[PDB]
């Protein structure tokens, strides 16, 4: 479809066709100048054109999403598990220690709530080998960008339809993860057993995605179910629990906490982190719980890599194990000792292999790497480091659509995304699926650089 | 009302409308800023009313039994040249605008109509009159014939109120709240039309200017046509005068692609021509696509053709044969008066300076009312500019309280009326009418400032 626009002239035009229907199609977000209100918006950054995804990874990413959600789900369980992988990061990083705080003092309490739920987001990029499905990250909390990515399909197929392509329009497929993610936390909602209760969405003032977290609002409102939304600064002043621990907030009992913040030490303060040890003591759902969070983290992510740690996690399931071992890339503790003292020295020596990722745009690259390297070598903050293998996509041509920078054809690679989505009472799981995709696109320079982009995986 | 009467304090109101605006952006209810109206980077809500207005369902009813009456109405008048030129015969002499659109009319009757699809979407406007009894009477304001608004936003706003009254857990009022897709209709009556043109690789062409804070109105009747493998593009009158050709047959060609049907989206207002837009705009009358709509149609649209219609037998000589017709129209007419040279004019005058707060001035090209109105009929009196003007009964209808929710703009609860307008299409084909219908509505509210985009709820 590229070749049919002979200039940059025609390139603008497609351009100006494309945003005015995203912003119909309410592909939104606040501006960067005010956060704090919807007075005026923008586009959320998309792709001119959907990029083409072989069907095989796709189909690979989906068949692994319920196994993802069952490895999460055991290890925020597993107590032993989590404190001996995180116990040198605490030691050195304030934002761990302080989530791990809090997990402790609820397991030494006893947990309050029956009523277990995850919505994440498992991130893979496609390795040169033939292209093969490796996890970048799976996103416990505050998983993104599902309410936008039910809206932008339409967008794709008018700008095919646009240039007279209406067979390849109707191929885009079909994307609602935001039913899906608020279908979860209904089902959380219902089994928490309280008709007039809330749902509490936490998010802070300062929201430029506050259209893709109204999506989710938008799809338990049409069920009758109601949420408010508060800030942690809001439960630290009106927040307090009953002599059951039952959350009320302004009056009204709260079934299910729903973070859309909190996963950045920034994010916090000491009333901010009252708030959290508040909403976790509480009979309440949470999505996530403090255990899943921590379960979302680069050193556990490292750790599950380890020779037996997956069959210890998911006894008697092989052919689980086997598809989530598929999609490990290599990755590196930098922990005190010769292990991490090897990655250390392989990554100065060969920087192009590598990726350096904090604990938690963060992650280190090249020249920048071999320099944190340097200084991290003799430091005990190693331990909030890990290292991994960089993957290294097949770059493709796209336009990447942000306001403020002209269309332009640019060499790009992509992230692939599916949202998962769990419910638990007790010890029994009730939901299990996968709700959706996300495929987000950056520009390369080879390193991704700029905000990743909306995009649609065209089946090839 | 039931929604309204739970709104206490001033932070109830603000929660509920931050609720509301979230949900109007979501659902694409969007307009360009009056600072950035050439780009879609930044953008904004078009102001819309937190609740849906209460409307008297028998009001609505007759402003839809009339719409297929002011289509036919509308086209007769654009078909008959001697009313057009009686009519503006005076106009013409004093008004530059409507002299300009009535030269391209009468160049084009001269050469020959080129076209043979025709075609209207209009607004049909209505405020509700205070009656003798008490009991309010649908009285028409103004027929919209070019540039007909709103359309593709009032196609969006239900969901938004519907929205508005859940969180209420006013779930059977949202109910209440009636569908509405004007948008569909309106892109119907061009496909309908580019369907008669019969060229399956021809254009639709959209005049608009650069600076259009309405572009998303504009692109939603884009949207539908897009659905039917029917394309769209914008130009202006600038680049028609670039880049606009016909061949030996008069088909209009824009970067070599042929031209079924012209959308107006600008040419309403003196403003937006210069010589070469007024070129533009005869070269397009001239072409032999389909134009929406055609001159003769623009000007059956002018305040003088509204007040002359309503001379007594007027209606008849225009719809001969057709009596239930004629009495529906006729029900919407409101005191309509000449400002023309002669006794008559001069009676209009000595009324409306003796009982201003009776009468509004209207421009055949800016209403005057009180004492600003008192000062023009003296200014106009011993002028024939007199025949740019006509006279109006002012209609006032009864106030009641809502919400206007304006970018920029604190919430607050005030005191509004409204105008309710009814969509309609028609589409013929030389002397058949192959298309004829209502195809939606818009109410608009105002405080007692800009009209706000509204929902009429059923009472």
């Amino acid at each position: 479809w590229g070749s049919l626009l002979q200039d940059k002239q025609q390139l603008e035009e497609l351009a100006r066709q494309a945003v005015d229907r995203a912003l119909a199609e309410g592909v939104l977000l606040r501006t960067s100048q005010e956060p704090t209100s919807s007075e005026v918006v923008s586009y959320a950054p998309f792709t001119l054109f959907p990029s083409l995804v072989p069907s095989a990874l796709l189909e690979q990413a989906y068949a692994v999403q319920m196994d993802f959600n069952l490895l999460v789900d055991a290890v925020s369980q597993n107590a032993a598990f989590l404190e001996q992988t995180l116990s040198s990061t605490i030691k050195q990083d304030d934002f761990t220690a302080r989530l791990f705080d809090i997990h402790k003092q609820v397991l030494k309490e006893g947990i309050a709530q029956t009523v277990f739920l995850g919505l994440n987001r498992s991130d893979y990029m496609f390795q040169r080998s033939s292209p093969a499905l490796k996890q970048i990250e799976i996103n416990t909390i505050s998983a993104s960008f599902g309410g936008l990515a039910s809206r932008t399909p339409a967008v794709h197929r008018h700008v095919l339809s646009v240039l007279s392509k209406t067979k390849e329009a109707g191929k885009i497929l079909s994307n609602n993860p935001s039913k899906g993610l608020a279908l979860g936390i209904a089902k959380a909602w219902e089994l928490y057993g309280s008709p007039n209760a809330l749902v509490l969405l936490i998010a802070q003032e300062k929201e430029r995605n506050i259209f893709d977290q109204r999506a989710i609002e938008n799809e338990l409102l049409a069920r009758n179910i109601h949420v408010i939304r508060r800030t942690f600064e809001d439960i630290s002043e009106k927040g307090s629990l009953d002599q059951d621990r039952r959350l009320f907030v302004d009056g009204q009992e709260i079934a299910v906490v729903y973070f859309r913040d909190g996963e950045m030490p920034r994010q916090y303060s000491l009333q901010n982190w009252e708030a959290r040890l508040l909403l976790e003591r509480s009979h309440a759902a949470k999505c996530p719980d403090i255990a899943t969070q921590l379960a979302g983290t680069k050193k556990v992510q490292q750790e599950l890599s380890r020779p037996g740690m997956l069959e210890m996690l998911l006894p008697g399931q092989p052919e689980a194990v086997a598809r989530l071992r598929a999609t490990f890339a290599g990755l590196y503790s930098l922990d005190v000792g010769e292990e991490g003292d090897q990655a250390i020295a392989e990554a100065l020596a060969a920087p192009s292999r590598f990726v350096l990722k904090p604990q938690r745009g963060n992650n280190l690259y090249g020249e920048e790497m071999v320099q944190a390297l340097k200084q991290l070598k003799d430091s005990e903050e190693r331990a909030s480091y890990i290292l991994m293998e960089k993957i290294e996509p097949e770059p493709f041509e796209n336009c990447l659509l942000r306001p403020g920078s002209p269309a332009r054809v640019v060499q790009c690679i992509s992230e692939l995304g599916i949202f998962g989505v769990y419910v638990r009472q007790e010890k029994t799981l009730v939901m299990n699926k996968h709700v959706g995709h996300l495929l987000r696109t950056k520009a390369i320079e080879g390193v991704a650089a700029g905000v990743a982009v909306l995009d649609n995986p065209y089946p090839v």
